[PDB]
């Protein structure tokens, strides 16, 4: 598994950029 794995699969319908303990997410 992996953190910004599993936001990326959450954000499909998104765009996630995952940034160390951080994440972006444009809707």
């Amino acid at each position: 598994n992996d953190a910004c794995k599993a936001l990326k699969a959450r954000y499909a319908g998104c765009e996630v950029r995952c940034d160390x303990p951080r994440y972006e997410v444009h809707c």
